[PDB]
This record gives C-alpha cells, structure tokens and sequence, in this order.
C-alpha cells in the first residue's frame, strides 16, 4: 500500500480549493523513483466543470480521498507483478485539476475553480526531496491517458526544476502511456476546439521550445504527442495502442459488421499512428483496441514481436547506461485490431 500525504503548501490545490497531495511507498534500498500521473479526461468551461463536480468529484477534490491505495502494475512492489521496477520508490499523484496537468491558476473572486496541474507536480517534487528523492539516480515521470499527455507537457520542466535546485545528478526521464493522440478528421462530424478553450480557461502552460515554435494562440498544438515530442530533451518512452479507445471515441467510431468506409478509416488510423512513431526510438505500440496499460495488473501479458512491455522498459534502462535481443522500438505492422494475438481480451 502507498500512504496519502496532503501537500504542506496548502496554496497548491485541487479544483475546489482542497489541498492536493500524493501517495508514497518508500524503498530505502533503492535510488530509483517512479512518479505516476493519473488520468481522466478534463473539463473546459464552467458548466462542464460543474457537471464533473457532481459525479466525478474525486477528480476535482481531496475531501473524500482514502488514506491508502494499492500499488498495481508498474507501481506494484512484487517481482511477479512488476518485473521492471519492483524495488523502486513508488509515488501515485492523483489527478484533481482537470487540466491535463497544464494549469497554473488559483481559485479567486474571478475563478470558481483552481487549475494547478503543472504546479502540483512541481510541489510534489519539492516535498519529496526532503523524504529521500535528494538521493536518487533516476526519476521516471510516468502517466496514463491525460496523465500520459501530462508527462509530455511536464518532463522537461521537472528536469529544469531539479537542475536549478542544485541536483544535476538526478536523471529525469518520461513514460507516456495512452497519451499520444492524433488531431485527425473524425469518422462522423471538434476536439481541438475544446483543448484551445481549455488552455485559456486554465491559464495552461506548455513546454517552452514547443511554445516558441507554434506561438501565441496556437499552444493547443503542444498537447499532441507527434508535435511536442520532437521539442523535448529528456528521454521519453511512448506506449500507445494503435487503435486507442479514447481516440476512436473522439473520432465517433463505435464497434459487429464493418463496411468498406469504416474499414478504410480504421486501417488509415493505424497507419497514421504507426507513421508518427517511426522516428521515436523508445516506443511500444501494439495493434489492439484498448486504453491504458501500465498500472493494470496484467500489463505483463502483451507482447510485440515476442517482447513484453516490462522487458522493453528494462532494455531502455540498459540503452541509457543497440542491444542484442533487447529491443527498445516495438511497433506492430499488422493493420487491424487484434491482429496481435497477445492483445487484452
Ligand atoms: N482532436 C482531438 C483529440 C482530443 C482528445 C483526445 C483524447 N484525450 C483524452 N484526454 C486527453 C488529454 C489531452 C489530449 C487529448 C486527450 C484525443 C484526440
Ligand atoms: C506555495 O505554492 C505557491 C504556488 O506555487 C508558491 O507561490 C508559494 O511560494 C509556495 N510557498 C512556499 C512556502 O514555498
């Protein structure tokens, strides 16, 4: 179990002004630290955020959070469940800012909600330094869904934070799971509009090099993996199902008798996703219809070209010290959901 700590700086808050926080399980014989960002879509105006507060309040408030949480998947401390990093220090950061981890805006007389995702991550890192993070060799910032996009938006800022605090020896790296989306044409008739509105509502922040490329009014571009990833300097491993369920939801695709128009659409989606990963050297992209993987208990089951995801991440570790029989770039080439036999059922 990981144990809840609310942030000592109570000005860093969830949407409703309650303190943000993190769940921690220390491993004092290890210098590796895993900080995982929860996902769960987002909200981009008053009416939409009010609805979320009624029926998804744990993603907007800490007032009902449990004092413990079980570590699963890559957050499990058992070697059987987690061949990759079972002995690491484990941190789960709950997503209570509804801003894809980009916000830097407090609640005030002019704002009904606070959107402080980017500041929550920095404050977690600051308070963990006093609990052993100062001794680390590697800080892996991981996340799923909106938390996977959050990794892409924040990994270089964490690296800069530790450099300026006087810790140049901690190697900061990223693991983005199910956060690599396409701003493609929908199957039936726009999500880039919701992101563009959200960024204004949240006072959202994007990485500096990406911001300088796309400039004022176009920061929404940096929420899309294939556009922001080339601007990042920290090493980032990308996990993405080729037929991601959240991608298909926004594309208005609902799957059993598929006609030619939809067959071509689905095949073209997989081809385009495969193309955007061709120059990403650390990636794992199976031809499955699914969503999220790294904190699922059975994350060890899926394989690409005979290599599991825990193995691929171990090979990435070795590469950061190509390797015989230890691959790091794994992308399926077959063109239809479940053409890979190891896909989740
Ligand atoms: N065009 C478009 C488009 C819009 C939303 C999503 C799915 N999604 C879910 N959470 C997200 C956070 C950040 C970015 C995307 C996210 C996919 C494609
Ligand atoms: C608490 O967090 C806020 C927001 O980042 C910051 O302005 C303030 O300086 C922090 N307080 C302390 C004591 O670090």
């Amino acid at each position: 179990d990981l144990r809840l700590h609310l942030l000592l700086n109570t000005s860093v808050t969830c949407n409703d002004g309650s303190p943000a926080g993190y769940y921690l399980k220390e491993s004092r014989g290890s210098r590796r630290w895993l900080l995982f960002l929860e996902g769960g879509w987002y909200c981009f105006n008053r009416e939409n955020c009010d609805s979320r507060y009624d029926t998804m309040r744990r993603l907007m408030s800490s007032r009902d959070w449990p004092r413990t949480r079980t570590g699963t998947g890559i957050l499990s401390s058992q070697p059987e469940e987690n061949p990759y990093w079972w002995n690491a220090n484990m941190v789960f950061i709950p997503y209570c800012s509804s801003d894809v981890w980009s916000g830097a805006s407090s609640k005030s007389e002019k704002n009904e909600y606070a959107f402080m995702g980017a500041l929550i991550i920095q404050e977690v890192v600051r308070e963990l330094l006093g609990r052993g993070l100062s001794g680390a060799k590697v800080l892996l910032l991981a996340g799923s869904s909106a938390g996977g996009t959050g990794v892409l938006l924040n990994v270089d800022r964490v690296a800069e934070q530790l450099e300026k605090l006087g810790y140049p020896a901690i190697q900061v790296r990223g693991l983005a799971d199910s956060g690599w989306f396409l701003d493609n044409k929908q199957y039936r008739h726009a999500p880039t509009e919701a992101i563009r509105r959200g960024i204004r509502y949240w006072n959202g922040v994007v990485p500096e090099r990406c911001r300088r490329q796309f400039q004022e009014g176009e920061e929404w571009n940096c929420f899309f993996g294939y556009k922001v990833y080339p601007t990042l300097r920290s090493p980032v491993f990308v996990v993405q199902w080729l037929f991601d369920e959240a991608q298909l939801t926004v594309d208005n695709v609902h799957l059993q008798p598929v006609q030619e128009g939809l067959r071509l659409y689905i095949q073209n989606l997989g081809r385009e996703l495969r193309h955007t990963l061709k120059d990403v050297p650390a990636s794992f992209a199976p031809a499955c219809l699914s969503h999220e993987i790294i904190i699922r208990s059975h994350w060890t089951d899926v394989q690409v070209k005979g290599t599991s995801l825990p193995r691929a991440l171990h090979c990435w570790d070795r590469s950061l010290h190509p390797l015989k029989g230890c691959p790091v770039h794994l992308v399926d080439s077959c063109p239809w959901p479940h053409c890979n036999p190891s896909c989740p059922t």
